[PDB]
């Protein structure tokens, strides 16, 4: 995640390996029930593109689910890049498949600003959401 540190310099703190447990704990027990949702909200706060991707790739199993998720990624990741035919980032820099750690930071930093992290999140929101109500 991103963090101001004592000096107050806006930088990367790694993930956790908590983080990742909790995250494949609420997956596992709660079986993709409405309470994942707020669960991958609450342990990806301030968290960059890298993060969520590692976060993400720790869910083992559910093949058809993580599947389903980056499809629905690679579809947001599209629309981004078809109202934003110019500039940086890209979709897959949103997504963190094209783009580093400092990229990530640099947009979340940037004036003004482009909210990597929380972009990605949403994306991810909307694929869990799909996933969520298809296993209800
Ligand atoms: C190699 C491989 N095959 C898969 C099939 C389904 C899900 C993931 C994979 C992977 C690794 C895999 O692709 N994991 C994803 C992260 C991820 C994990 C799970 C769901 C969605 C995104 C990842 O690391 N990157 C860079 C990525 C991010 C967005 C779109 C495409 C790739």
């Amino acid at each position: 995640p991103i963090v101001q540190n004592l000096q107050g310099q806006m930088v990367h703190q790694a993930i956790s390996p908590r983080t990742l447990n909790a995250w494949v704990k609420v997956v596992e027990e709660k079986a993709f029930s409405p309470e994942v949702i707020p669960m991958f909200s609450a342990l990806s706060e301030g968290a960059t593109p890298q993060d969520l991707n590692t976060m993400l790739n720790t869910v083992g199993g559910h093949q058809a689910a993580m599947q389903m998720l980056k499809e629905t990624i690679n579809e947001e990741a599209a629309e981004w890049d078809r109202l934003h035919p110019v500039g940086e980032p890209r979709g897959s820099d949103i997504a963190g498949t094209t783009s580093t750690l400092q990229e990530q930071i640099g947009w979340m930093t940037h004036n003004p600003p482009i909210p990597v992290g929380e972009i990605y999140k949403r994306w991810i929101i909307l694929g869990l959401n799909k996933i969520v109500r298809m296993y209800s």
